[PDB]
């Protein structure tokens, strides 16, 4: 991995400044749990993830949801979780007075129910939802999360976004406004990333050249910046990925009182790892 030297990772899309033409265990809970952690630690510093519900559509399995409440629970921040799927959750997650489990795949005429048994609490949206994946698959799917925010009408929301590529297009689509987070740990050349919105709905349209600058911008994050080594990195380990997790992780709330901040992501990491089951 070539040599480089860095103040701080790409955190968001639009920050990725080069293109370039494209040609570990359980990692998808890390991928899943980091940028969840991140979008509810930034939740929290504004305030307002407390006293929220999450619904978090399109959870199942979810292993690694059960390590984002016991971490918030922890922290003493009121939460209550909906997790809502139509295959069945990690096991892991029964017997939790505050997490509640519903097998079903959403529609609009569910999103109302789920609507009105919540309103007028604080909604947090997590979508996970997916249906390879062809464009219309996609397409369907985003309509699906447009159509969870004109309902639900969360506070805020997390939502997966993955732009079409550019030789499969089929019609400029809309997307809420948001910043685009980017996830380490993903697949070595995905190109997915993180809505992330806090609610003060305006829609995106979203052309074809936007998918190709997706797919140039993406794939020298992948190609070139996430094989780098961060030599000036003070960490134990310097590859990108681990650089970009370290200033995810530096957002989150720990009850526990550390002499240093490495000292507490290092704390995080070894227990996110632990309870994930990688070395
Ligand atoms: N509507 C929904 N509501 C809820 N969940 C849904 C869906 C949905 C769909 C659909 C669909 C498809 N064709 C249609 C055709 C016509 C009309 C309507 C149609 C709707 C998929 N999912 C779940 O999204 C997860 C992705 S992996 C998450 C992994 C998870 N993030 C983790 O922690 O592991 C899977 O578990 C999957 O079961």
């Amino acid at each position: 991995m070539d040599v480089v030297s860095l103040d701080k990772p790409f955190m968001y899309f639009e920050e990725i400044d080069n293109e370039l033409d494209y040609e570990l265990p359980y990692q998808g809970q890390l991928k899943l749990l980091l940028g969840e952690l991140f979008f509810l630690s930034k939740l929290q510093r504004h305030g307002i993830l407390d006293g929220a519900t999450v619904v978090y559509i399109g959870s199942a399995p979810g292993t690694h949801i059960r390590y984002l409440r016991d971490h918030f629970y922890n922290l003493g921040v009121i939460i209550k979780w909906m997790l809502i799927d139509g295959r069945h959750h990690d096991p892991i997650l029964n017997g939790l007075r505050d997490v509640t489990l519903v097998t079903r795949f959403v529609d609009e005429e569910y999103l109302r129910s789920i609507k009105k048994q919540l309103h007028p609490s604080k909604i947090i949206l997590i979508s996970d939802v997916r249906s390879e994946p062809s464009t219309a698959d996609l397409l369907s799917n985003y309509a699906l999360q447009n159509v969870m925010i004109s309902i639900l009408n969360p506070v805020a929301s997390s939502l997966k976004w993955r732009c079409p590529f550019p030789d499969q297009w089929i019609k400029d689509f809309y997307i809420p406004h948001g910043n685009k987070m980017l996830q380490p740990f993903a697949p070595s050349y995905s190109a997915e990333m993180r809505l992330l919105s806090i609610y003060t709905m305006r829609l995106t349209r979203v052309t074809k050249s936007d998918a190709v600058n997706y797919e140039k911008k993406m794939y020298y994050l992948n190609k070139i910046v996430r094989n780098k080594v961060v030599i000036n990195f003070d960490y134990p380990n310097q590859e990108y990925d681990y650089f970009h997790m370290y200033f995810m992780l530096r957002t989150v709330y720990c009850n526990k009182t550390f002499p240093t901040t490495k000292a507490k992501i290092l704390f995080l990491q070894q227990s996110i790892f632990r309870f994930l089951n990688i070395p």
